[PDB]
């Protein structure tokens, strides 16, 4: 059954986001706009709005360089 499933590897998108501890939800992808030496590069953090430090809801620390 090979050549069905020669195709079928490259229908396989990026793999996902990674997920931010500590919510277990999906990240998101943002871009360093500050020109110098990172410009273009980008990173991970947690997707939630940012809140008051005692709010459990509020974006936590995930950080991650995309490579
Ligand atoms: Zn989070």
């Amino acid at each position: 059954n090979a050549q069905t499933a020669f195709w079928k590897s490259l229908l396989k998108g990026p793999p996902p986001p990674p997920n931010c501890k500590g919510h277990s939800e999906p990240c998101v992808l943002r871009t360093v706009k500050k020109a110098g030496p990172n410009c273009g590069r980008q990173f991970y953090v947690c997707a939630r709005p940012e809140g008051h430090s005692s709010n459990p809801q509020a974006r936590c620390n995930f950080f991650l360089w995309l490579t």
